[PDB]
């Protein structure tokens, strides 16, 4: 059987999609750039920060300096961790909760292989700390989703090797880190994004454990 199951946290755990999408709303309305909407910020949705703020100069061809770019790009930030304090145990996905717990009951190590520089904080807000055994620092690996860095830092730092753990993902990039880590991917979504190849449920209450032994075994 399976001895740690390593967890994304966007998607998987929680989202902040509200508040990015705020965050970015806020900074186009203070630099005067109409277009930011919700349709609009379906376009940005996992993307990185600085091909986030970049896609938004393109809408009124707007062309800025580096250090003019850094300063945008920290006002999002500054804007996004402001709105994240709101974040709370009622953000925690459905059926998280008690897989966490059946994980710690059962004892099978749970590590967090999150990109996101928040991601204690938002662990500590959702009230859910306890039951992780490590997170993975995404400062500390060389090259992110799809490369499988995060989830072999994740692995380790609970003392297994990757082919001993699930892991839990709901994006493309993640479930292809996953899969070059050597630990089995169950995906959350559907397999137009996915991929046809690994396990996928339609959302997180399918994530319990008789659910993950069933996936191991087969
Ligand atoms: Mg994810």
């Amino acid at each position: 059987m399976f001895k740690a199951v390593l967890f994304d946290l966007d998607g998987v755990i929680t989202d902040t999609a509200e508040y990015h999408f705020r965050a970015w709303k806020a900074l186009a309305e203070e630099i005067g750039i109409n277009g930011v909407d919700r349709q609009f910020n379906e376009q940005l949705k996992g993307v990185s920060r600085e091909d986030s703020l970049q896609k938004i100069l393109d809408l009124a061809d707007k062309k800025v300096s580096a250090e003019e770019f850094k300063e945008l790009a920290k006002r999002k930030n500054d804007n996004y961790v402001k709105m994240i304090q709101d974040v709370s145990p009622a953000d925690v996905y459905p059926g998280i909760l008690q897989l966490l717990k059946d994980l710690r009951s059962n004892k099978i190590k749970i590590a967090l292989a999150s990109a996101s520089k928040n991601g204690p904080f938002l662990l500590e807000r959702m009230n859910l700390t306890g039951y992780f055994d490590a997170i993975a620092d995404p400062a500390e690996v060389a090259a992110s989703k799809p490369a499988p860095d995060i989830f072999i830092a994740a692995a380790h730092a609970v003392g297994v090797a990757p082919s001993e753990s699930i892991g839990l993902e709901d994006s493309q990039a993640g479930i292809q880190a996953i899969k070059d880590s050597g630990a089995l991917p169950i995906g959350v979504g559907r397999p137009e994004d996915l991929g046809d190849d690994i396990v996928i449920v339609p959302d997180t209450s399918h994530y319990t454990l008789e659910f993950l032994k069933e996936v191991w075994l087969q």
